[PDB]
């Protein structure tokens, strides 16, 4: 657990999301819980270019380290941090299919029996608010009281969990979750569900 | 026909499904028929980290190896075994547009000439029930008694075939039979179909 | 312009196409004109175990090496040759885009300028007729006649070229043009064409 | 900055946009400003046998090198260095989304607010005209007047910058606009969209 080897996994983590397509116009950013704060990918460097000497840290009080320029949206990673104790990694990016879903600005319902991944019935969509803003790290905050994903009106999407690796996870299985709803919608709306009883025993199965 | 070259097949096979993209949000499952019951992927390891001895076997009364963790949905893979003498490869999987056709809860119907493949002039779609449970496997033992592929509704597929290249096979031919479907239906519904007759000189023609 | 030589070209086609994505449900098959008749890929084996040995001489008589099976869709190849003296090379597939338009049952109108690569203002949709026969032959016969793709109802794709790559490359190109008509179909119905003058220019153009 | 080294770029750019999948049915072409014109990509030649003394020299007078042949659409390249002084290199390709929403002749919506990143709080249509032509010539430079990209109806995408490297990413981030629009627009017309304000503050902030 040295800073290095989550600097490592970190841009790990951004190739294999970039390999998966969850990453298109580059505009992900990937975080972990570091001592009393967070290691985050630096904003202007493409992934490509990325070593470990250029992940950023960033303290509880919002300083970053000297010479080095975090993420431009690394305010709503800190609220991701505050809000769920439990997060120990975020991954946000603007994979497609969540982000038709969050311009239309609808929850994803429970469709599929994996929507129980991320905590519940469904995955949100929060109230569109400026980029790098306070009011739109609220709006997140709130939105992962109950739920490990959230969908970002007409922005994209923030996935938390464990590790990396599980939040990679989560945010692929949300994009899955995506597609499955648009490709639905486009021919029956509203789309069939499973009851919330149903998700109950899903749940407690997990 | 030794133990390790069928385990190994079995990983070259998942190793191959996510390849062709039918295995995302890493979800599926295979097997292969062995001695008196199967060998199957274990649950929890992902598939790159797989090794010919993470490779569960599972008797015919159900009891699987000391010691090892076999696929969360194996239950369903044994009913494929015992309703199809003639299996001897199961491929699971969560592939999207199977998936989205399986929402809709819709069997596919002869559309292309291709649909033959599976048995008949169609790929049916079982009544959904939750995973692990007897009662899936009582749906899905019925869907296969007279097709090699079938929808479970709000989950996804389950192929099978004589051998593991084959059920591979089969399983992404439905899923392009499946983006065939979905692709069409957002245009006109009903799509058009091949007659009955027609299927039947195509069945007699494979 | 050895044997061999046109042989390992073929391969590199059905690779490449696969490659494109042009090849799923692995069905296409890839032809070349040579001496009398045609050299061809075979049935049954899997592009990625395709050596030079494998493709198989068919003459003008319709009579195939021996001990070597053609594939199950030669007929229509013979009658591609047969119809347009010109074609050298012949590409099928079965690719999802084009699929779809077949099944519709429509031809591809005017929708983009690049539709005169096939020759006209339009790639026809030729009528269905069982798989390997003499009458599915005729319809391909004569749609050939003054274009060089068309599609297959229920089916798929044939394009014919002066060489593998053209070939290759007016396949891929009526799958994008299928992709595109469907894509803007699903939303507006009839989609916007170019005029009969305006493809008049280009085709001279060309 | 020697030639050679601007040779090298546009060709890692041309194959870098084929793996984005930007340049499908091969009919991209890139430049950049040099010297009283541009280096283009040549016609003819296929991106992958493409060597640096293949890359075409035109001058301000529109006279190409002797015995090479520019890309048949060279004109709007020229047009888009005349029209944009602060245009650097120049990204033009049919990608299918841009080209489906191109078919439609519409202009992209502020529907994301990455849609400030050509510019303003939209992506305009210039309207259809003979490739190769001057009058295309015109209707493009008229809309990368105030923009940086533009859609070309029933044809594809222009994107200009001051490098390859943003030029190409801003082709892809349309490619990507472009997909989140068709996909919405099937489900729902007209798409919600962010104000005038909204934009005006995501431009100041960038
Ligand atoms: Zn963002
Ligand atoms: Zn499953
Ligand atoms: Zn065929
Ligand atoms: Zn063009």
């Amino acid at each position: 657990m040295e800073r290095n080897k989550l600097a490592r996994q970190i841009i790990d983590t951004c190739l294999e999301m970039t390999r998966l397509g969850l990453n298109q116009g580059t505009a992900g950013n990937v975080s972990v819980r570091y001592q009393d704060g967070m290691l985050i990918t630096p904003t202007g460097i493409p992934y490509e270019k990325l070593t470990e000497s250029h992940i950023v840290f960033i303290d509880g009080n919002g300083k970053h380290e000297e010479g080095k320029l975090p993420s431009s949206e690394w305010r709503f990673h800190m609220a991701a941090y505050q809000s769920r104790p439990d997060a120990n990694a975020v991954v946000h990016n603007h994979a497609v299919h969540c982000t038709a879903v969050s311009i239309l600005n609808r929850s994803i319902p429970a469709i599929h029996y994996m929507i129980a991944a991320a905590g519940g019935n469904s995955i949100p969509c929060a109230p569109y608010a400026t980029f790098g803003t306070r009011e739109l790290s609220e709006h997140v905050a709130l939105a992962l009281k109950n739920r490990k994903a959230t969908l970002l009106q007409h922005h994209g999407l923030i996935a938390c969990e464990v590790n990396l690796e599980k939040a990679l996870w989560l945010a692929h299985e949300v994009e899955v979750l995506a597609q499955l709803y648009l490709t639905t919608l486009a021919i029956t709306d509203p789309v069939p569900v499973l009851s919330d009883e149903e998700i109950a025993v899903v749940l407690e199965k997990f």
